[PDB]
């Protein structure tokens, strides 16, 4: 009769709350996602926002960066462990000091079957050209880009038609990609004036996938600096 518990929050008000869970029986997704960080983007110098963000993490896949990122993982690893601290407190200095060695970190955690949504909801009228272009843009910023081109643009190639649908996305709309345990992507769009989802494509090339939310979670200039900040926080009490 009186419902007394907050299940969303409101990452940006001109746009519907985030969910803090997602499950297969509210978007066509694979398995129960967990909200990990959330944010708003912005692009270019003038700071133009485009969309607000939330990045989601499988519940049954967190026990996977414990299972990762532990004591053996730090001395295999690093060569300079503070022993005063505690395994985890190294682990946590050394994800949030947000250089290379954190960028590693994350891409290991991805490598591990990890999986996650990103729910990407525009502020304003758009259209599927301009959310795939930001998609391109965010994982060519990956470090390892130039160590993986030829393999990486075939990637980008089954992204262009991963993107089915053509045409204009709605303020408040969302786009969902789902990043399976095999590094693989599923996206889904969600036309929230008729509440009407609709499933597209697939790309099956692991880059793609494993470099965009590399660059979601630790990217040094990640699209949402909030939605960084906020997931690398909750991994770490994860640990």
């Amino acid at each position: 009769a009186f419902p007394s518990h907050t299940e969303s929050i409101q990452v940006d008000s001109s746009v519907s709350d985030f969910p803090l869970t997602i499950t297969a029986l509210n978007f066509p997704v694979s398995t129960t996602f967990k909200l990990l960080g959330y944010g708003q983007a912005h692009v270019t110098f003038l700071r133009f926002k485009v969309y607000a963000l939330g990045l989601y993490l499988a519940e049954n896949d967190e026990n996977l960066v414990s299972d990762t990122l532990n004591e053996t993982y730090l001395h295999k690893y690093f060569l300079d462990v503070d022993d005063s601290k505690t395994p985890k407190e190294n682990l946590a200095r050394l994800l949030k000091r947000d250089d290379s060695k954190s960028v590693m970190m994350i891409d290991d955690l991805l490598d591990s079957g990890m999986r996650m949504l990103a729910k990407i909801t525009p502020v304003r009228n758009t259209d599927f050209k301009h959310l795939k272009e930001g998609l391109v843009k965010t994982i060519s910023k990956h470090p390892d880009v130039a160590n993986n081109k030829d393999t990486l643009a075939k990637g980008l190639s089954e992204l262009n038609d991963a993107f089915s649908r053509k045409g204009s996305v709605r303020k408040n709309d969302d786009l969902i990609i789902e990043l399976l345990a095999n590094g693989a992507l599923q996206f889904s769009y969600h036309d929230s004036k008729n509440n009407e989802f609709e499933v597209m494509g697939v790309v099956n090339n692991q880059l793609v996938g494993k470099f965009l939310f590399s660059q979601y979670l630790c990217g040094e200039k990640s699209p949402s600096p909030q939605a960084k900040k906020t997931a690398i926080d909750k991994l770490i009490t994860l640990l």
